[PDB]
Protein backbone atom coordinates (compact mmCIF):
# COMPACT_ATOMS: atom_id res chain seq x y z
CA UNK A 1 0.00 0.00 0.00
CA UNK A 2 2.63 2.90 -0.99
CA UNK A 3 3.80 3.18 2.38
CA UNK A 4 6.86 4.44 1.82
CA UNK A 5 5.32 7.06 -1.23
CA UNK A 6 2.52 7.84 1.41
CA UNK A 7 5.08 9.03 4.06
CA UNK A 8 5.27 12.64 1.96
CA UNK A 9 1.03 13.12 2.58
CA UNK A 10 0.34 13.51 5.67
CA UNK A 11 -2.55 15.48 4.89
CA UNK A 12 -3.43 14.57 1.53
CA UNK A 13 -5.14 10.70 0.04
CA UNK A 14 -5.39 11.83 -3.54
CA UNK A 15 -3.74 14.19 -5.42
CA UNK A 16 -4.76 16.00 -8.79
CA UNK A 17 -4.52 14.83 -12.59
CA UNK A 18 -5.66 18.14 -14.58
CA UNK A 19 -10.07 18.33 -13.54
CA UNK A 20 -9.43 14.75 -11.75
CA UNK A 21 -8.77 15.12 -7.80
CA UNK A 22 -9.58 11.52 -7.19
CA UNK A 23 -5.87 10.47 -8.42
CA UNK A 24 -4.73 7.45 -6.00
CA UNK A 25 -0.50 6.87 -4.98
CA UNK A 26 -1.02 3.10 -5.99
CA UNK A 27 -1.15 5.09 -9.58
CA UNK A 28 2.53 5.71 -9.01
CA UNK A 29 4.11 2.01 -8.53
CA UNK A 30 7.05 1.09 -9.99
CA UNK A 31 7.75 4.55 -11.22
CA UNK A 32 10.10 7.86 -10.45
CA UNK A 33 8.61 10.84 -9.20
CA UNK A 34 9.47 14.23 -8.94
CA UNK A 35 8.50 16.96 -6.58
CA UNK A 36 8.23 19.65 -8.93
CA UNK A 37 8.66 23.15 -6.33
CA UNK A 38 7.40 26.12 -8.31
CA UNK A 39 4.98 29.48 -8.55
CA UNK A 40 3.56 31.76 -11.40
CA UNK A 41 5.28 34.68 -9.80
CA UNK A 42 8.80 33.12 -10.25
CA UNK A 43 10.41 33.99 -13.41
CA UNK A 44 12.54 31.16 -13.63
CA UNK A 45 9.62 28.92 -13.01
CA UNK A 46 7.62 30.83 -15.71
CA UNK A 47 10.66 29.52 -18.13
CA UNK A 48 11.49 25.94 -17.03
CA UNK A 49 8.27 24.52 -17.12
CA UNK A 50 8.11 24.47 -20.41
CA UNK A 51 11.17 22.95 -20.60
CA UNK A 52 10.26 20.05 -18.21
CA UNK A 53 6.90 19.93 -20.43
CA UNK A 54 9.45 19.33 -23.31
CA UNK A 55 11.46 16.56 -21.03
CA UNK A 56 8.25 14.97 -20.14
CA UNK A 57 6.89 14.41 -23.65
CA UNK A 58 10.16 12.76 -24.42
CA UNK A 59 10.79 10.40 -21.99
CA UNK A 60 7.91 9.72 -19.31
CA UNK A 61 6.81 6.63 -20.91
CA UNK A 62 9.82 5.23 -21.68
CA UNK A 63 12.00 5.95 -18.86
CA UNK A 64 8.87 5.30 -16.20
CA UNK A 65 8.48 8.23 -14.35
CA UNK A 66 5.54 11.47 -13.22
CA UNK A 67 5.83 14.83 -12.18
CA UNK A 68 4.01 16.23 -9.43
CA UNK A 69 3.54 20.27 -8.75
CA UNK A 70 3.69 21.56 -5.17
CA UNK A 71 3.12 25.02 -5.41
CA UNK A 72 4.41 27.81 -3.86
CA UNK A 73 2.24 30.06 -5.21
CA UNK A 74 -0.11 32.90 -3.37
CA UNK A 75 -3.61 32.33 -4.38
CA UNK A 76 -6.23 29.69 -5.19
CA UNK A 77 -6.64 31.47 -8.26
CA UNK A 78 -2.75 31.18 -10.04
CA UNK A 79 -2.67 27.85 -8.84
CA UNK A 80 -6.06 26.99 -10.78
CA UNK A 81 -4.13 29.22 -13.80
CA UNK A 82 -0.26 27.51 -13.72
CA UNK A 83 -1.48 24.24 -12.96
CA UNK A 84 -3.74 24.16 -16.02
CA UNK A 85 -1.00 24.79 -18.05
CA UNK A 86 0.61 21.60 -17.29
CA UNK A 87 -0.03 17.90 -18.32
CA UNK A 88 0.91 15.82 -14.77
CA UNK A 89 -0.21 16.04 -10.84
CA UNK A 90 -0.28 17.95 -8.12
CA UNK A 91 -0.81 18.07 -4.27
CA UNK A 92 -4.03 20.09 -4.02
CA UNK A 93 -3.70 23.72 -3.52
CA UNK A 94 -5.77 23.50 0.11
CA UNK A 95 -3.34 21.28 1.49
CA UNK A 96 -0.44 23.97 2.14
CA UNK A 97 0.67 22.51 5.44
CA UNK A 98 1.13 19.55 3.16
CA UNK A 99 3.09 22.13 1.02
CA UNK A 100 5.04 23.27 3.83
CA UNK A 101 6.09 19.91 5.43
CA UNK A 102 7.90 18.92 1.67
CA UNK A 103 9.21 22.49 1.17
CA UNK A 104 10.99 21.89 4.67
CA UNK A 105 11.89 18.18 4.34
CA UNK A 106 13.98 18.28 1.49
CA UNK A 107 15.57 21.97 2.62
CA UNK A 108 14.11 23.55 -0.52
CA UNK A 109 15.02 27.35 -0.47
CA UNK A 110 14.53 28.70 -3.84
CA UNK A 111 12.60 27.90 -7.20
CA UNK A 112 12.35 26.13 -9.34
CA UNK A 113 13.45 23.36 -7.81
CA UNK A 114 12.89 19.12 -8.79
CA UNK A 115 13.31 16.63 -6.82
CA UNK A 116 13.67 12.48 -7.80
CA UNK A 117 11.78 10.02 -5.82
CA UNK A 118 11.18 6.21 -6.15
CA UNK A 119 7.21 5.47 -5.29
CA UNK A 120 7.94 1.72 -3.98
CA UNK A 121 10.49 2.50 -1.35
CA UNK A 122 10.12 6.11 -0.52
CA UNK A 123 13.77 6.57 -1.07
CA UNK A 124 15.36 9.92 -2.16
CA UNK A 125 17.80 9.96 -5.48
CA UNK A 126 18.34 13.90 -5.71
CA UNK A 127 17.30 17.26 -5.07
CA UNK A 128 19.24 18.84 -8.35
CA UNK A 129 16.89 17.42 -11.13
CA UNK A 130 16.56 20.75 -12.26
CA UNK A 131 20.36 21.09 -13.28
CA UNK A 132 19.42 17.66 -14.91
CA UNK A 133 16.86 18.03 -17.21
CA UNK A 134 18.87 21.34 -18.56
CA UNK A 135 22.69 19.22 -19.02
CA UNK A 136 21.35 15.86 -20.14
CA UNK A 137 17.87 16.38 -22.16
CA UNK A 138 18.09 12.84 -23.82
CA UNK A 139 18.02 11.15 -20.13
CA UNK A 140 21.11 9.34 -20.62
CA UNK A 141 21.59 9.43 -16.71
CA UNK A 142 18.13 9.62 -15.29
CA UNK A 143 17.05 9.54 -12.98
CA UNK A 144 20.27 11.40 -11.89
CA UNK A 145 21.38 10.08 -8.10
CA UNK A 146 23.59 12.43 -5.94
CA UNK A 147 24.01 15.38 -8.32
CA UNK A 148 24.62 16.34 -4.99
CA UNK A 149 28.28 14.90 -5.33
CA UNK A 150 29.59 17.50 -7.47
CA UNK A 151 31.53 20.53 -6.95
Amino acid sequence: HMSGLKKFFPYSTNVLKGAAADIALPSLAGKTVFFYFSASWCPPCRAFTPQLIDFYKAHAEKKNFEVMLISWDESAEDFKDYYAKMPWLALPFEDRKGMEFLTTGFDVKSIPTLVGVEADSGNIITTQARTMVVKDPEAKDFPWPNVEAKK
